[PDB]
Protein backbone atom coordinates (compact mmCIF):
# COMPACT_ATOMS: atom_id res chain seq x y z
CA UNK A 1 0.00 0.00 0.00
CA UNK A 2 1.93 3.49 -1.57
CA UNK A 3 0.96 6.81 0.27
CA UNK A 4 1.17 10.07 -1.46
CA UNK A 5 2.35 13.36 0.62
CA UNK A 6 1.82 16.69 -1.34
CA UNK A 7 3.37 20.28 -0.69
CA UNK A 8 2.27 22.55 -0.52
CA UNK A 9 -1.58 22.20 0.95
CA UNK A 10 -2.33 25.82 -0.24
CA UNK A 11 -0.85 28.88 -2.24
CA UNK A 12 -1.86 32.14 -3.56
CA UNK A 13 0.02 33.68 -6.72
CA UNK A 14 -0.29 36.10 -9.13
CA UNK A 15 -1.21 35.54 -13.05
CA UNK A 16 1.81 34.76 -15.09
CA UNK A 17 3.90 33.57 -11.89
CA UNK A 18 5.59 30.14 -12.88
CA UNK A 19 3.69 27.80 -10.22
CA UNK A 20 6.04 24.41 -8.95
CA UNK A 21 3.74 21.95 -6.15
CA UNK A 22 5.76 18.55 -5.56
CA UNK A 23 4.60 15.16 -4.64
CA UNK A 24 6.47 12.61 -2.61
CA UNK A 25 5.64 8.56 -2.85
CA UNK A 26 5.76 6.10 -0.14
CA UNK A 27 8.67 3.72 -2.29
CA UNK A 28 9.35 4.01 -5.40
CA UNK A 29 6.73 4.00 -8.14
CA UNK A 30 8.69 4.49 -11.52
CA UNK A 31 6.93 7.27 -13.22
CA UNK A 32 2.84 5.67 -12.73
CA UNK A 33 2.19 9.66 -11.96
CA UNK A 34 -1.13 10.99 -12.59
CA UNK A 35 -2.36 14.52 -11.77
CA UNK A 36 -5.58 15.59 -11.68
CA UNK A 37 -7.53 19.40 -11.74
CA UNK A 38 -10.50 20.03 -9.99
CA UNK A 39 -11.85 23.17 -10.52
CA UNK A 40 -14.34 24.49 -7.94
CA UNK A 41 -17.94 22.79 -8.65
CA UNK A 42 -16.11 20.75 -11.95
CA UNK A 43 -15.54 16.84 -11.97
CA UNK A 44 -12.24 16.05 -11.75
CA UNK A 45 -9.57 16.43 -15.18
CA UNK A 46 -7.25 14.33 -16.04
CA UNK A 47 -3.73 16.53 -16.86
CA UNK A 48 -0.66 14.14 -17.06
CA UNK A 49 0.04 10.51 -16.81
CA UNK A 50 2.92 8.61 -16.89
CA UNK A 51 4.37 11.81 -14.70
CA UNK A 52 5.70 14.00 -17.45
CA UNK A 53 2.99 13.27 -20.56
CA UNK A 54 0.44 16.42 -21.06
CA UNK A 55 -2.82 14.58 -22.15
CA UNK A 56 -4.08 15.92 -25.26
CA UNK A 57 -5.65 19.04 -25.18
CA UNK A 58 -4.59 19.90 -21.80
CA UNK A 59 -2.81 23.24 -21.64
CA UNK A 60 0.94 23.48 -22.70
CA UNK A 61 1.55 25.48 -19.75
CA UNK A 62 1.25 22.60 -17.52
CA UNK A 63 4.14 19.81 -17.04
CA UNK A 64 5.11 17.36 -14.65
CA UNK A 65 8.67 16.04 -14.17
CA UNK A 66 9.66 13.18 -11.55
CA UNK A 67 10.70 9.50 -11.49
CA UNK A 68 11.16 7.26 -8.45
CA UNK A 69 9.55 8.64 -5.28
CA UNK A 70 10.15 12.83 -5.65
CA UNK A 71 7.53 14.59 -8.82
CA UNK A 72 6.68 18.15 -10.05
CA UNK A 73 3.72 19.39 -11.55
CA UNK A 74 4.78 22.84 -12.86
CA UNK A 75 2.75 25.80 -14.44
CA UNK A 76 4.90 28.17 -16.62
CA UNK A 77 2.30 30.91 -16.22
CA UNK A 78 -0.75 31.15 -13.57
CA UNK A 79 -3.91 32.41 -15.16
CA UNK A 80 -7.13 32.72 -13.63
CA UNK A 81 -8.90 29.39 -14.87
CA UNK A 82 -6.25 27.64 -12.64
CA UNK A 83 -8.08 28.19 -9.60
CA UNK A 84 -8.77 24.50 -8.67
CA UNK A 85 -7.12 22.40 -6.34
CA UNK A 86 -4.66 19.81 -7.81
CA UNK A 87 -4.19 16.41 -6.58
CA UNK A 88 -1.30 13.72 -7.84
CA UNK A 89 -2.29 9.92 -7.98
CA UNK A 90 0.33 6.99 -8.18
CA UNK A 91 -1.09 3.86 -10.04
CA UNK A 92 1.72 1.53 -10.03
CA UNK A 93 -0.27 -0.42 -7.31
CA UNK A 94 -3.87 -0.92 -6.50
CA UNK A 95 -5.39 0.15 -5.08
CA UNK A 96 -4.26 4.08 -6.65
CA UNK A 97 -4.23 6.58 -3.68
CA UNK A 98 -4.39 10.26 -4.02
CA UNK A 99 -2.16 12.99 -2.28
CA UNK A 100 -3.58 15.65 -0.12
CA UNK A 101 -4.14 17.83 -2.76
CA UNK A 102 -3.32 21.34 -3.62
CA UNK A 103 -5.44 24.53 -3.25
CA UNK A 104 -4.29 26.94 -5.89
CA UNK A 105 -5.61 30.78 -6.04
CA UNK A 106 -5.20 33.54 -8.07
CA UNK A 107 -4.16 36.78 -6.03
CA UNK B 1 -8.12 5.45 -26.29
CA UNK B 2 -11.20 4.20 -24.96
CA UNK B 3 -15.22 6.29 -23.94
CA UNK B 4 -17.10 5.89 -20.40
CA UNK B 5 -20.61 6.05 -20.94
CA UNK B 6 -22.16 7.16 -18.15
CA UNK B 7 -26.51 7.07 -16.66
CA UNK B 8 -28.05 8.30 -15.54
CA UNK B 9 -26.62 11.90 -15.11
CA UNK B 10 -28.42 12.28 -12.31
CA UNK B 11 -31.22 10.80 -9.88
CA UNK B 12 -32.65 11.58 -6.59
CA UNK B 13 -34.47 8.75 -4.06
CA UNK B 14 -35.21 8.28 -0.15
CA UNK B 15 -33.27 7.56 2.75
CA UNK B 16 -32.76 2.83 2.24
CA UNK B 17 -33.64 2.85 -1.44
CA UNK B 18 -31.76 0.87 -3.43
CA UNK B 19 -29.87 2.94 -5.95
CA UNK B 20 -28.18 1.41 -9.25
CA UNK B 21 -25.67 3.61 -11.61
CA UNK B 22 -23.92 2.15 -14.85
CA UNK B 23 -21.19 2.60 -16.74
CA UNK B 24 -19.99 1.74 -20.03
CA UNK B 25 -16.76 1.03 -22.19
CA UNK B 26 -16.34 1.81 -25.65
CA UNK B 27 -14.54 -1.49 -25.80
CA UNK B 28 -13.61 -4.61 -23.94
CA UNK B 29 -11.67 -3.58 -20.67
CA UNK B 30 -11.83 -6.96 -18.43
CA UNK B 31 -12.38 -5.98 -14.71
CA UNK B 32 -10.35 -2.79 -15.00
CA UNK B 33 -12.72 -0.51 -13.37
CA UNK B 34 -12.66 2.12 -10.63
CA UNK B 35 -15.45 3.92 -8.83
CA UNK B 36 -14.92 7.68 -7.55
CA UNK B 37 -17.06 9.53 -5.18
CA UNK B 38 -16.39 13.04 -4.87
CA UNK B 39 -19.21 14.76 -2.34
CA UNK B 40 -20.08 18.58 -2.69
CA UNK B 41 -16.90 20.38 -1.71
CA UNK B 42 -14.48 17.55 -0.70
CA UNK B 43 -11.42 15.46 -2.93
CA UNK B 44 -12.48 12.48 -4.40
CA UNK B 45 -12.73 9.24 -2.77
CA UNK B 46 -11.68 5.91 -4.37
CA UNK B 47 -14.24 4.11 -3.40
CA UNK B 48 -14.09 0.23 -5.83
CA UNK B 49 -11.64 -0.94 -8.06
CA UNK B 50 -11.35 -4.12 -10.20
CA UNK B 51 -14.97 -3.52 -10.84
CA UNK B 52 -15.68 -5.09 -7.90
CA UNK B 53 -13.44 -4.67 -4.91
CA UNK B 54 -14.22 -2.72 -2.31
CA UNK B 55 -11.43 -0.42 -0.66
CA UNK B 56 -10.70 -0.91 2.89
CA UNK B 57 -13.18 1.23 5.31
CA UNK B 58 -15.19 2.10 2.33
CA UNK B 59 -18.95 1.49 3.67
CA UNK B 60 -20.23 -1.79 3.03
CA UNK B 61 -23.68 -0.84 1.28
CA UNK B 62 -21.58 0.16 -2.10
CA UNK B 63 -20.77 -3.07 -4.71
CA UNK B 64 -19.90 -3.04 -7.89
CA UNK B 65 -20.41 -5.10 -11.12
CA UNK B 66 -19.90 -6.64 -14.41
CA UNK B 67 -17.06 -7.35 -16.22
CA UNK B 68 -15.93 -6.00 -19.88
CA UNK B 69 -18.18 -3.27 -21.24
CA UNK B 70 -21.09 -3.16 -18.78
CA UNK B 71 -20.66 -2.66 -15.00
CA UNK B 72 -22.92 -1.00 -12.49
CA UNK B 73 -22.56 0.42 -8.98
CA UNK B 74 -24.67 -0.42 -6.54
CA UNK B 75 -26.10 1.05 -2.60
CA UNK B 76 -28.62 -1.31 -1.09
CA UNK B 77 -29.46 1.56 1.35
CA UNK B 78 -29.24 5.01 0.17
CA UNK B 79 -28.04 7.71 2.95
CA UNK B 80 -28.05 10.84 3.80
CA UNK B 81 -24.41 11.33 3.63
CA UNK B 82 -24.10 9.70 0.19
CA UNK B 83 -24.81 12.96 -1.37
CA UNK B 84 -22.34 13.34 -3.86
CA UNK B 85 -21.50 13.00 -7.83
CA UNK B 86 -19.69 9.58 -8.97
CA UNK B 87 -17.20 8.85 -11.65
CA UNK B 88 -16.13 5.68 -12.99
CA UNK B 89 -13.21 5.65 -14.59
CA UNK B 90 -11.48 2.59 -16.68
CA UNK B 91 -7.46 1.74 -15.88
CA UNK B 92 -7.06 -0.37 -18.86
CA UNK B 93 -5.64 1.96 -21.07
CA UNK B 94 -3.92 5.33 -20.33
CA UNK B 95 -4.90 8.13 -20.10
CA UNK B 96 -7.41 6.76 -17.75
CA UNK B 97 -10.81 8.16 -18.69
CA UNK B 98 -13.82 8.93 -16.99
CA UNK B 99 -17.66 8.51 -17.53
CA UNK B 100 -19.57 11.79 -17.37
CA UNK B 101 -20.62 11.06 -13.45
CA UNK B 102 -23.87 10.76 -11.59
CA UNK B 103 -25.35 13.56 -9.25
CA UNK B 104 -27.08 11.23 -6.36
CA UNK B 105 -29.63 13.40 -4.51
CA UNK B 106 -31.49 12.19 -0.98
CA UNK B 107 -35.42 13.12 -1.50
Amino acid sequence: DIQMTQSPSSLSASVGDRVTITCQASQDINNFLIWYQQKPGQAPKLLIYDASTLETGVPSRFSGSGSGTEFTFTISSLQPEDLATYHCQQYDNLPFTFGQGTKLEIK
